[PDB]
C-alpha cells in the first residue's frame, strides 16, 4: 500500500492536533465534578458515561495523523492503567500538556532532544519528590480506610479487603467470587497465580472485565509447545463429550492449533482457554511440576514418554474455577490431595536448604510462597442480584486500589500532588537551557491537572492552582466540597504508583511525540 | 475610509513577511560580493545598482500589512542612515533578524514586554561594549587614512578632506563644489549651517542624493510665521523677473502658502525652497539677525513695522549657493560686509563677557562660532567631467564618513565589530527568563550581518562567524581578500556611530514589532 | 506604486526567458544569409526588414521581468552600437549565449561572483588576443578598400571616404550630404565637432538614423545654466517669427524650459534643438568662445551682462546646417570672419606656447586642431533621388565602419575573429574552478555568433565551427560564397573596435545579468 | 573510526585526486561532498552546526572526529566509536552503484495510474 509521508512540524501539528481531540474527549470526565461524555453505539442505545477509560478506548480520529497521535496516547495511557489500575485519564491530560508546551518549544526553534532530556530529568526527580511525600499504608487501618475511600466511601469493602489481605499476606492473592447469601465471606484456598496471560483477546468471555473465567474447567499440562491440532484432537473431542471447558497449558500455541482454537472458542462449540508457560526453561518446568501438583494433574512430558493423544479426562488437571487476564493468570481451588500439597513444599523447603546462589533460593522461596500461600476467595453478598454485581465491581475495583496502596503507598489525591512536587522542583536547573525550558515544560505539565479538575468544577483554574501552591504538605483544595484542606485527611486519596505510573508514561509519550520528526501512514 | 483590522498573531505574521521581502531585497547588496538589484523605471531603462538605500526606497508592497512592516522598517533605516550617512541595508538585516527571532519567541510564548527589555538591556550593553572598542581618529593622519579608506583607497580624497577639516576645524562645515580647473582647490568662505531642514520632501531638485541646491539664491528673512500666499506673493514675482531661486527663512510656512510653493516646485516655474527658522524664541530672532547680517539682507518683522508686501530685492538676502537637506541647511559663501561680520562677532563675544548663565554663554559661543568659523569649500577638479563627478560624489561621501569617524572613532569594518561585542557579551542575564532569551535574540542578531556578508561572497557562514568569535580584538575576515586578520590594518572601517545607529534603530524597531498587537489599515 | 518582487532563481529565469526572446528576434537577421523580421507600423504598413537594430528597437515584452531582460541587452547593445557604429546582432547574440551558459551554472551551484570575474578575465584576455590579430588600416588604400567592403563592394564609396580622410586627416570631421548634381563633391568646410548629445529623444527629427539634424538653424550661445523659459522667449519667438530653426547650447537646460521646448517639439509648432555646452568650467567658456566666433554670434555671459531678453538676432550665432546626435554633435559652415578666426587660433597657438603644463597643452592643441581642421562634407550625386539617398546611406554606413577601422584596424569578419580568440584562449585557466567554468562559458560565447551565421545559411553550425578552428590566422568560413579561405583576403572585413564593442558591453551585461539576485517592479 | 568520520577522513586524503576530463573532476568533486555528508546529518541531528563541525574534523587527522553522544571531539576509537571497515565500504561502493545507474538514466516505463 501506498504511503503518504509528513516532515517536521506539520506532521508534529497533525499529531497535536489529535492529541488535542483525544485529552478534550477525555479530560470533561476528569475530576468529581467531572462531565460526562455520550458514545454512540451501533445498537441505538447511547451510552453516558463519566468513565475515561472507556471514552479513550472509542475514540479515534479519521485523519490518519491525528489517528497516530490520538493511538499511541492510548496505548500509553492503557498501559498506565494496566500497570496501576487508575490513572488514564490523568496520564492523558499530563501527556496532552506536555506535548503542547514542549511542540511549541519546539517551534520556538529548540533542541528536541535537549528538550526530552530535560523532561526526563524533571519527571525522574518528581518521583524522587513523590517517593518522599507518599505516606505508608501498610498497617491495617490504613488498608480498611484507603479501601473504603476507593469503593465510593463504603465502610463494609474496606473492612472486607482488610480481613482479606491480613489473612492471604501483603504478597498474597486475593479473588472476589459472587456471593450466594445476603452476608459476606471470606476463605482461603489452595491455588496460584502466575504472570501468563491469554494468548488472544478472542479468548474473552466478559468484555465487560476483559477476562476469561471459566467455572469448574479442565487444566492440560504440556511440556512442549504445541502446533498441530491433530496432537490434542481427541483431548479436544473428549473434553467436549464432557461438556466442560478446557484449559491448556503448554510452552506455546501457535498456528493452525491456535486458529483452530480461537475459530472453537467464536463459535462456543467448546470452552477452550489457553495460557503459554510461566518462566522458561528449568523454571519452566519446575512452574509446570507446581501447577499440576495444585490442580492434582499430570504434565505432558515428551522426554517421560507420555503425548497428548493418550491424555485422558483423569489426566486432565480439575480446578473449581480460573481466572485468565492478559497481565496475569489465577487458579482457584483445584482438586489436589493436601498431603501431595504438603510433600511438595516440603521437597520444595529441602530444595532452598541444598541451594547455594542467592537468585536459586529467591526464585525457590518465590516458588514455594505461591504454591503454599493460597488464594483468599471474597464472595460479594448483598440484597439482590443487580447490585449484587456493583457491589462486587466496587469491591475488585477497591482491591486494585488497595493492593498499588500497600505496594507503593499513598499520596494526596485530587491532583494535588503533582502540584506539591512541581513546588518542590520549582528550583531545579538543568546543563542546558533547552532542558531548563524542558523542566518549566514539565513542571506546568504536572501544574495542569489539577486546573482542568477545578475547571470541572467550575472554579478559577489559576486561583486554586496558586493557593494549593501556597500552602505545603498534603494540604489541597477538595473538589467536592469545594474548599481546601489537609486531601489525605479529607478523604481524597490517590495511590502514589497510580499518580508515578501516569507521569513516567507521559513522560515518555511526550518525548516520543517531540522528537518524532517523520510520519508514515497509507493513503486516504 | 473603513478600516480592516488584525489582531495578535496573524498581523505579526504579516508585518514579519512584509520585513522579510524588504531584507531580502536589501540584503543582497550587503557586502563587498554584494550582488545587485534591478529597479524598474518608468522610461525603459531598468537601474541596475548594488546600493541598498536606493533598492530600500524603491521597496513598498502591495499588501497593507506586508507594506506596514517594510515603510516602518525603512523609516528606521532612514533615519539611521540621515544620522549616520551609512548603515542602511546594516540597519534593516538587523532589524530583521531581531523581529524573526522575537517573533519567534512569542509564539513560543514568552512575554513581548521582557523581551523587548531584554532587547534594550543587550543593546546598552552593545552600544557599551563598542564605545570600549572604538579607535580615536583625532590626529590629522588617522583622519586622511580614513578618509582615504572610504573614498574606495584613493590617497587624494584622504587627503584633500584631512587639510579642508585643518583649516576649519573638526566640527567646521565643509561642502563639495564642482571643480573649474583639473586641479582640486580649497577655499573657505563665509557662511553658515543650522539644523533646519527643508518643509517637503517635493522642494529636492535632484532625488539622487536627496537634497536641495540653489545657485545664487536670494534669501527671504521672515520674523513672523508665514501663513498667507499674499503677504509674500510680490516678493515671489519680483524674484521671478529677478530669474533666481528664492530661499525663505521663517519661523513657520503652512497652509496655502506652502502648498501653492510645492505645486510651483512641481511645475518648476519658479525654484522656490523653505526652511524653517533655527532655534525658538530670543535665541531665534538673534539667529535671523546673523543670517541677515551674513547674506546682506534685512530680517522683516512686524514688531519692527515692515511687512512681507513692502520687502523689495534689497531687503532680501543673498548668497553664493546654498544648500539644504532633510536633516540640516548649508548656506555658503553669502555676500555681506566684512567688517560687519566682525562687529557682529566681537557683539556676541561681549555679550559672552557680560554672560551670567553657563547655558547663555555656551549658547552664544555656539552663535559666534557658527558665525566666525564659515565654511570650507572643496572644488573637486579633473580632466574629464564625468570622472570630475565621480570624484566629487566619493568625496561628499568620504567627508560624510570622516565627519562621522571624528565623531564617534572608528572600529573595524565588514560587520566583526558587532561579532566582537556579541562575543564580549556571552554573560550577560536579566531579571526574568524572556529578558535572557531577547539578550540571547540580540545576540544571535549582531551575529547576523556578517553571516550574510560571507554568503554573498558565497563561503561558509557558521565556520567564518566561529572563527572571527575565537579571535580576539580587532581581527576578523576579510570578504573581499577571503582571509582573516586585523581589519582595521586592511582598511575595512567602519565608523562607530555608524554601527551604534544602526543597532539602536534596529533595536527600536523591533522591539515596537515585538510589542505590537493591533494593526489597523484602509480595505483593498 | 505597489511592487512586485522576484528573488533568485524564478527572477534569473524570467530574465532568461526575456533575453531568449529578444536574442531569437535579433538573431535571425545576423549574417549574409540572414532572415528578415516583420514589425508591425500602427498605420497599417507592415515593414520587412532584415536590420537587427530596427527589430530590437521595436522589441519590449508583455512581462515587467521580460522586459528587464530585453531591455538592459537592448541597452548595451545599443551603447555598442553608438560606441562603435555596429554589431548590436552580434553584441545581442553574445550576450545571450553567455547569460544562458552563465544562469546554467549558477543553477549547478556556482558562486556568480567568481563566474562573473571568469568571465571578465577572459574577456581581457580576449581584448588582448584581438589587438594582436588585428590589422592595421592606416594606409590610404587599405581605408578605400574597407570604405568599399563596408559599402555591399562599391569601389566609388570607398575612394571618395579615402580622399576626404586624406584631405581632413585621420581624426578629421566627415559629414554626408545631398549632392546637386550627378557627380559627388567634396568640399572642406569651416565647422567644430564635440562629444555632447541631445538633451532627451524627443528632440530627433528623423527617426532612421536617430539623429536631429537642422537647415540653417540659429546657435544661441548661454554662458549660464537655463531653467526658466521666460528668459528666452523674446529669442524664441523673434526665432520662430525668422522661420529658421533655433539651436541653444547652454551649461544644461532643465525644468519648465525643457518640458516646454519637447512639447514644442512633438507638437512640432517650432522645431528647437537643446545641446549642453561642452567641457566644464574654464574650459567650457573657451569652447563656447570658440563655437561663438566660428557662427559669427555672441556668447550670452552672464559676468558680461547681457541676457537672454537682450539677445537678438545678430547676436545669435548662424550656420549653413548642423548635425546633432546622442553621442556627438557636429556644426557645419559657420558664418564667421576668416580673419577673425584666423586670430583666434593665432591666439590659442600663442596660449599654447605660454602653456606650461602638459595637459594644458593637449587641451590647447585639441581647441586648436578643432578649431582650424575645420570639416570635410561629402555631397553624394546620382541621376535620380532615391538611388542618390540610397548611396548617402551605404556612404555614412561606409564612413562610420572608415572610422572604426583607422581608430582600431581591422580583423576578419563574419565572426571567425571570436573563434580565432577562443582558439588561442582555450588554454587560460583561473584561481578558482568557478572562474574556469566562466572562461568556459565565455568561450563557447564567442563561438555562438559563427554558429549562429552559418544556421542561417542553413548549414551544419558545428562542422564549420571546428573547421574554422582546426586552421590558423584569418582562415575562416564564408556565409556568401560557402567556401573556406581567407576573409581579409575574401572581403569580409570587420573593424576590430565593432568586435571588441559588442564582447566588452556583452560581458558587461553578462556578469551583471548573472550577478541579479532581485528585482522591483509595477504590478500588472 | 565509527559516526561517518571515516569518510571525512578519506575525502581529506584524497582531496587532490584528478580525472581525465573536467566533468570526471566534477563527479569526484560529487563525491567527496557525498561522503562529507553523512557526519554533517548526525551533527545536524545532534542539533549543533553541520559546518562548523565538518571543517573541524577535516582539520584533524588520524581517527581524530567528533563524538554525537558526548558533544566533544576526540579519538573515536578510543572513545568506542566504532564501526567495521566492511559496513562502511560496503555502503560507500553500494550508494555509488545505485548513484551510477540514477545519473546514467534516460528513460523510465511505467504503467499508468
Amino acid at each position: 500500500a501506498a504511503k503518504d509521508v509528513k516532515f517536521g512540524n506539520d506532521a508534529r501539528v497533525k499529531m497535536l492536533r489529535g492529541v488535542n481531540v483525544l485529552a478534550d474527549a477525555v479530560k470533561v470526565t476528569l475530576g468529581p465534578k467531572g462531565r460526562n461524555v455520550v458514545l454512540d453505539k451501533s445498537f441505538g442505545a447511547p451510552t453516558i458515561t463519566k468513565d475515561g477509560v472507556s471514552v479513550a478506548r472509542e475514540i479515534e480520529l479519521e485523519d490518519k495523523f491525528e489517528n497516530m497521535g490520538a493511538q499511541m496516547v492510548k496505548e500509553v495511557a492503557s498501559k498506565a492503567n494496566d500497570a496501576a489500575g487508575d490513572g488514564t485519564t490523568t496520564a492523558t491530560v499530563l501527556a496532552q500538556a506536555i506535548i503542547t508546551e514542549g511542540l511549541k518549544a519546539v517551534a520556538a526553534g529548540m533542541n528536541p532532544m535537549d528538550l526530552k532530556r530535560g523532561i526526563d530529568k524533571a519527571v525522574t526527580a518528581a518521583v524522587e519528590e513523590l517517593k518522599a511525600l507518599s505516606v505508608p499504608c501498610s498497617d491495617s487501618k490504613a488498608i480498611a480506610q484507603v479501601g473504603t475511600i476507593s469503593a465510593n466511601s463504603d465502610e463494609t469493602v474496606g473492612k472486607l479487603i482488610a480481613e482479606a489481605m491480613d489473612k492471604v499476606g501483603k504478597e498474597g492473592v486475593i479473588t472476589v467470587e459472587d456471593g450466594t447469601g445476603l452476608q459476606d465471606e471470606l476463605d482461603v484456598v489452595e491455588g496460584m497465580q502466575f504472570d501468563r496471560g491469554y494468548l488472544s483477546p478472542y479468548f474473552i468471555n466478559k468484555p465487560e472485565t476483559g477476562a476469561v473465567e471459566l467455572e469448574s474447567p479442565f487444566i492440560l499440562l504440556a511440556d512442549k509447545k504445541i502446533s498441530n491440532i491433530r496432537e490434542m484432537l481427541p483431548v479436544l473431542e473428549a473434553v467436549a463429550k464432557a461438556g466442560k471447558p478446557l484449559l491448556i497449558i503448554a510452552e506455546d500455541v501457535e498456528g493452525e492449533a491456535l486458529a483452530t482454537l480461537v475459530v472453537n472458542t467464536m463459535r462456543g462449540i467448546v470452552k477452550v482457554a489457553a495460557v503459554k508457560a510461566p518462566g522458561f526453561g528449568d523454571r519452566r518446568k519446575a512452574m509446570l511440576q507446581d501447577i499440576a501438583t495444585l490442580t492434582g494433574g499430570t504434565v505432558i512430558s515428551e522426554e517421560i514418554g507420555m503425548e497428548l493423544e493418550k491424555a485422558t479426562l483423569e489426566d486432565l488437571g480439575q480446578a473449581k474455577r480460573v481466572v485468565i487476564n492478559k497481565d496475569t493468570t489465577t487458579i482457584i481451588d483445584g482438586v489436589g490431595e493436601e498431603a501431595a500439597i504438603q510433600g511438595r513444599v516440603a521437597q520444595i523447603r529441602q530444595q532452598i536448604e541444598e541451594a547455594t546462589s542467592d537468585y536459586d533460593r529467591e526464585k525457590l522461596q518465590e516458588r514455594v510462597a505461591k504454591l503454599a500461600g493460597g488464594v483468599a476467595v471474597i464472595k460479594v453478598g448483598a440484597a439482590t442480584e443487580v447490585e449484587m454485581k456493583e457491589k462486587k465491581a466496587r469491591v475488585e475495583d477497591a482491591l486494585h486500589a488497595t493492593r498499588a496502596a500497600v505496594e507503593e503507598g499513598v499520596v494526596a489525591g485530587g491532583g494535588v500532588a503533582l502540584i506539591r512536587v512541581a513546588s518542590k522542583l520549582a528550583d531545579l536547573r538543568g546543563q542546558n537551557e533547552d532542558q531548563n525550558v524542558g523542566i518549566k515544560v514539565a513542571l506546568r505539565a504536572m501544574e495542569a491537572p489539577l486546573r482542568q479538575i477545578v475547571l470541572n468544577c467550575g472554579e478559577e483554574p489559576s486561583v486554586v492552582a496558586n493557593t494549593v501552591k501556597g500552602g505545603d504538605g498534603n494540604y489541597g483544595y477538595n473538589a467536592a466540597t469545594e474548599e481546601y484542606g489537609n486531601m489525605i485527611d479529607m478523604g481524597i486519596l490517590d495511590p502514589t504508583k497510580v499518580t508515578r505510573s501516569a507521569l513516567q508514561y507521559a513522560a515518555s509519550v511526550a518525548g516520543l511525540m517531540i522528537t518524532t520528526e517523520c510520519m508514515v501512514t497509507d493513503l486516504p
